[PDB]
């Protein structure tokens, strides 16, 4: 659509532009033109507009407060309707609606009418048609005289709206005068679509009220004083007889001792309006409802601010003090009900001070929350205690903006821009520490890049399909890297023991199984070396099961077993891992990060001078570990992590395994590179080489195979591995021995 | 007269709340039978079905102490129980029900009749549930790659299609299919496609219950499956690993039974219904601790011959007898599986296979010929025959061929039978199996005499 600059009008027809309409209006002040839609189907996208009419006069203060509350209520209700039905964003709609709006007026001083248009919000006419019932409920479920007077009509096909500055009728001289700051004729058109940057768009007496006597009693209680002309009002004289009151005490509505004329009660929109006659500003207007609870309307107003949603599992997440809290032990809805009373009208705030009413208006909220939402869906954002830091752009959001993202976890500490710097001595000290841990030589280049990549994945809410191994001799200070990462990433990071590396992953109630829920990094240290006999091999089942994007595990006294998996798993030790089970999936799901830095004191430095444990040796310092424990380089290291993530995270970043540094998998690699599955039309070459083919399957004797492979590989090194491989690929039968099928790649190449 | 009872009667008369055999209530809120017991939904329903009442009645459902009274009346008025999901030829989505008999999807009150609780967890809008979509051709290309349409690949592809189509039929299937390849040669691809297609109903498992004890304990794994239309057990524990566990045949028989006896953790509701297909993805050969004629009827074998490799090792993959055809590895396949792009195309393919095979049923047939070990256990019986009436009249005619006659029955010495069996079977490999088969069929006439009532078919054929 890209907006429309043509305004179609009806004289009781034309298609004029902004300048054309302005010139025509200036030429003819008395012309009556109604702005409508030239074609309903073509340009159904229009602005959001409302028309309000209340036949009474109000002063400046009352009008100001009433219009403020009217904007608040209408914007919240429309944003809630957009969120539930049109799939929009609540915060965006609220911001667009409250940012800028055009408000007209009426030249008549005996009544208050206007047409209000929200400039930046645009939606299809079908959406405004569907909003009919919701807006009618809002109109009939409020106390504000402006909100109660909303005309739900004008939401029909091919509707028309009276243009500003033109008389509605030739006989009626009253016209609507524009108000600051718009002052332009294009700012009061409900079809003038002007989509731009700061904008948003979305799309898909009746007896039945109450007994008369109770209404009369309510009116009398409002008047406080007794009615002089009592026992005279009935069904017929409801809006005819004046209400004469004795001025025993000053009027509750006006606070004055007396007035020139009595009051009068009228019926409108299922409510009773009490107003004085003669001078209009002598007494205010009193509104009396005729249906609905008072505790249900409060629940609706608290609900349609989108602050008490429920999760996809069944937990009600509330928004208190700029953070999405939630607890399943002491539910927080009553805290929210108490703390939100300031954003509610005067009559709705005194109710939320009795604890027996903040349980009624809370049962209502729980009964109105049907269907769920999804939490922590955007993985490129880091939730801090006072907001959300964006990673792709680096901009920080605080306050209601962070509400847009259902961040159910947090790092635990606030975000400070002063410490968040680039050129600081702490940054240089951290860079020196990292260089000491990771020398930047060309030999280390690839390993250092893998280090930076696997260390920067901690700022990702997505799931990763690899498990990097920190392999390095002692005194390499991997604990320093662990401490720096913990200080940078807050309480999201978790350190776990080897309990998951040996036992069954799910099995029974495992605390680390549930703790992997939404934690962004899991670290294991000092692995139980399986080189010595007795220690269990690294459970291949657990490693395979930890890679999936889901976690299945239920702790003691619980039933939930589904957890979202975001943690990057890192294992650090000085011993090569040993896994009893081996398959191609394992060979494609293991990465190794090598450490070649020795941090040793001078006393043993000579002992480390010729040591083969590390490719370099340098003096250590006991005064650094405490510094890392004191969150010294926290924000500089966080900046480094952000830079690494930016330089590494392409539109799709993946953890690539490195199956070359693991000594155990080298045997399988050598076997595969020298022997694979056995090619029918190559019998002559096999016969020349000595091998024979029988029953369409080339075979050799088991003793012959052992003799052939004796020289190719060291039998004493991996005799158990060779026996296990033979058992796995065993075939048996045939001739007078077992059957072994393979191709000697080294012999296959040689003719 | 007592408006709070008229409201309860009116809400009850729309059949929105039902009582189940398990003791809980199911309500029809938001186009889904929200079976739940933690936070009862009867008050949510009472608030929801509120405009569908006269104006005088509808203004009293705004007080929680009156929604609770209406709930009490409903609970006291229910009384009797109705069964849960029973229709097998249906597919419930969180946006309605799809009838696979005619492939017609619809929601609302028309979907209320089928009390289908468990759903797929998403919505179906027939966006691309058609045959003219190019996505159908894109998925069919991968199907041809994994399963070639070669005329030689007829029985294998037929079993593949049947085992996939059985994932939608909600009855009890009495056959287990084994996926036998070399190393993830499209098995993971098919598993991901099946998971994307249906979802929710799919369950993934590895070993565990398939090998351990399936009863006699609080074992929750067996009770975890319930009304799930597909259970997929991958990574069999490679029986030939010098101590690897052996899968019990009784566990297999229990899995293929219409009912499952499994005690949930700290619960007394042992009985469970079976609506799942047992599919096993295995890299090595299947070896069982005990094989009997009963197990012959419960095994189906599906093979793969195309391996997913890359041009980096294309030559290495081409020189392996495991793979019959090789294609370059894809990286966008992971993205497509992650974003569920091929949902509707794969659902349409499954529905078409269902229509093709359901004539008028989708029965599964075991195929034990592909299993290597199972061959001898039946060939031993095939190579011989129990003595019959016709063989009984042989008398000395059979004895002239080295046999003996006892109790008007042809029988041979144990050593002679052992020599005859070893002359046509792998004695070293199946020595224990041969001994067990002899012992089961052994006939004892005395302490020293051990003569079996079996005669080799070769002697019978030879005149
Ligand atoms: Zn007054």
């Amino acid at each position: 659509i890209r907006g429309n600059d043509v305004i179609f009008v009806l004289k009781t027809v034309e298609a004029f532009k902004c300048d054309e309409l302005e010139r025509y209006i200036d030429n003819n002040p008395e012309c009556t033109l109604f702005e409508s839609l030239r074609d309903e189907e073509a340009y159904s996208i229009v602005r959001i507009f409302m028309d309000v009419d209340l036949d009474a006069c109000l002063d400046e203060i009352d009008y100001l407060t009433a219009i403020q509350d009217f904007i608040i209520e209408v914007s919240n209700c429309v944003a809630r309707f957009a969120f539930t039905e049109c799939g929009a964003i609540h915060e965006n709609v609220i911001k667009s609606m409250r940012s800028n709006f055009s408000l007209t007026k009426s030249t008549n001083r005996d009544k208050t009418s206007f047409h209000i248009i929200f400039l930046d919000t645009y939606t299809t006419m079908d959406t405004l048609i569907a909003m009919k019932r919701t807006l009618l409920e809002l109109s009939r479920s409020s106390e504000n005289p402006l909100t109660r007077s909303i005309d739900t009509a004008v939401y029909r096909r091919k509707t028309t709206l009276r243009v500003v500055g033109t008389r509605k009728n030739p006989n009626c001289d009253t016209i609507h005068v524009m108000q600051p700051p718009h002052d332009n004729i294009e700012d009061y058109l409900f079809t003038y679509v002007d989509m731009n940057n700061n904008s948003y768009y979305f799309s898909l007496w009746e007896p039945g009220f109450i007994s008369f006597e109770d209404a009369i009693k309510r009116v009398s209680k409002i008047f406080i004083n007794s009615i002089i002309n009592f026992n005279d009002l009935d069904e017929n004289n409801f809006t005819t007889v004046p209400l004469v009151i004795d001025y025993v005490t000053p009027c509750a509505l006006c606070k004055k001792r007396s007035h020139k004329h009595p009051h009068q009660l009228s019926l409108e929109n299922g409510a009773i309006r009490i107003y004085k006659t003669g001078n209009p500003h002598s007494c205010k207007v009193k509104i009396v409802p005729l249906d609905g609870n008072k505790l249900f309307n409060i629940a609706q107003r608290i609900l349609d601010t989108n602050s008490v949603l429920l999760t996809e599992r069944g937990d009600h997440i509330v928004w208190i003090n700029n953070s999405w809290k939630f607890n399943s032990e002491e539910p927080l809805i009553t805290k929210l009900i108490l703390s939100i009373r300031h954003q509610l009208p005067k009559e709705y705030s005194s109710e939320l001070l009795c604890p027996r009413k903040r349980k009624t208006v809370e049962a209502n909220i729980r009964d109105m929350l049907v269907d769920s939402v999804e939490t922590d869906t955007y993985p490129d954002k880091l939730p801090f205690k006072n907001g959300v830091l964006d990673l792709v752009d680096g901009m920080f959001y605080s306050g209601d903006d962070a509400k847009k993202y259902t961040c159910t976890v947090s790092t635990g500490f606030k975000f400070d821009d002063t410490k968040f710097v680039e050129d600081s001595p702490e940054m240089e000290e951290l860079m020196n520490i990292i260089n000491d841990i990771q020398p930047l030589t060309d030999e280390n280049k690839k390993n250092r890049e893998l280090y930076e990549k696997t260390l920067s994945s901690c700022l990702c809410g997505a799931t990763k399909g690899c498990l990097t191994f920190f392999f390095g001799e002692t005194a390499t200070g991997k604990s320093t890297t662990k401490r720096l990462l913990k200080s940078a990433i807050g309480d999201l990071f978790v350190e776990t023991g080897q309990t998951i590396l040996t036992d069954v992953l799910d099995k029974g109630p495992n605390p680390f199984i549930a703790n992997m829920h939404l934690k962004r990094s899991v670290f294991c240290s000092e692995l139980p070396d399986f080189a010595c006999s007795g220690s269990k091999k690294i459970r291949s089942d657990n490693i395979k099961k930890l890679t999936e994007p889901c976690v299945i595990g239920r702790p003691c006294f619980s039933n939930k077993i589904n957890n979202r998996n975001h943690a990057t798993i890192i294992i650090d030790t000085n011993y090569k891992p040993v896994f009893d089970r081996i398959d191609n999936a394992l060979m494609r799901r293991i990465a190794v990060v090598r450490f070649r830095t020795h941090f040793s004191q001078p006393s043993g430095r000579e002992a480390a001078e010729n040591n083969d444990a590390y490719d370099k040796v340098k003096l250590l310092d006991e005064g650094l570990d405490g510094k890392i424990q004191n969150n010294r380089y926290r924000f500089a290291f966080l900046y480094l992590l952000v830079k690494w993530y930016k330089k590494y995270h392409i539109p799709i970043m993946k953890l690539y395994p490195t199956p070359e540094e693991i000594p155990d998998f080298a045997f399988y690699l050598k076997i595969g590179t020298l022997l694979v599955s056995s090619h029918i039309p190559l019998m002559t070459d096999l016969s020349k080489k000595g091998y024979i083919l029988y029953d369409n399957v080339v075979t050799l004797p088991l003793t012959t195979f052992q003799q052939k492979i004796s020289k190719y590989f060291n039998s004493r090194l991996f005799g158990h591995d060779i026996e296990s491989f033979i058992n796995r690929h065993k075939k048996f039968a045939n001739v007078s021995d077992e059957y072994l099928q393979y191709i000697f790649i080294e012999d296959i190449s040689s003719p």
